[PDB]
């Protein structure tokens, strides 16, 4: 941990990058190479050393640590393209081509954990940051209901195939626009999830692949042991494959979104405009 008599010496504070979680984590300039951060100040170790170490392409980097006074600073790789929702929303041409590139990412990121051992357990839409606002931006997993694993819910051993599940679940949903489970009352919705009860929808799954189906049901799969495997989910065709399509399903998913996940824009917003304000 460098020493440093107060953090600001290295740094130059900008904006916080939004509200809810984002609030914690101040934008700000290094005044050595001007290169842009995230920072999180964790006031006050190996859980961080740990971390430290953890590089992966889509997975957001800590790059450094500080400690200043009664606090550590977690100087964070910076992302500037948002939520994943949003950009899909506004997208205008949204595939199954565009959906599996994603979940690839995703497996790709996860697969690189358990090989490291770690879990990540908590993996849903909003941990989703695109890396910047190219239309090219790869994905990124940040923070280190439907979502969680039925074994998970079943209070039964967890196991590092509760991962899988919730990307099964992301999948359905970047094909879609709606969660694949949903009831009025949460006693009648755990029951679905617990059981895995879901469809490929008639009107909305029209033009999705077959194949996109099948990858689906293998990691939305209750059994957790029949659950194919961040590995196996890698090798479906959809995945490593050619079987997803160009199709633009733009429409119904974007229109499915905006009423499916709707929030104000003060609850937890990434504020991407003072990024590339400061950019």
């Amino acid at each position: 941990w460098k020493q440093a008599e107060d953090i600001r010496d290295i740094y130059d504070f900008r904006d916080v990058l939004g509200t809810g979680a984002f609030s914690e984590v101040i934008l700000a300039e290094d005044k050595r190479t001007q290169k842009l951060v995230a920072i999180k100040c964790i006031a006050k170790e190996n859980e961080i050393a740990v971390l430290h170490k953890i590089k992966h392409p889509n997975i957001v980097a800590l790059d450094d640590i500080y400690e200043s006074g009664g606090h550590l600073y977690l100087i964070m790789q910076l992302v500037s393209g948002g939520e994943l929702f949003d950009r899909i929303v506004e997208k205008g041409f949204y595939t199954e081509r565009d959906a599996s590139r994603l979940i690839f990412q995703v497996l790709d990121a996860v697969k690189y954990l358990h090989d490291l051992g770690i879990v990540h357990r908590d993996l849903k839409p909003e941990n989703l940051l695109y890396y910047s606002l190219d239309e090219d931006s790869k994905i990124m997993i940040s923070d280190f209901p439907g979502y969680v694993a039925p074994e998970v819910l079943a209070q039964k051993p967890y196991s590092k195939a509760v991962d899988c599940w919730s990307i099964g679940v992301i999948a359905y949903i970047l094909l879609c626009g709606y969660p694949p489970f949903y009831d009025e009352n949460d006693a009648k919705l755990f029951e679905q999830i617990l059981k895995a009860e879901y469809e490929f929808d008639s009107p909305y799954w029209d033009d999705i692949s077959d194949s996109a189906k099948d990858f689906i049901r293998h990691l939305m799969e209750k059994d957790p042991e029949k659950r194919f495997t961040c590995e196996q989910a890698l090798q479906h065709p959809w995945i490593a494959g050619d079987t997803a399509l160009d199709k633009n399903i733009h429409q119904s998913v974007s229109e499915q979104i905006k009423k499916n996940f709707a929030k104000s824009k003060w609850k937890q917003a990434f504020n991407a405009t003072a990024v590339v304000r400061h950019m």
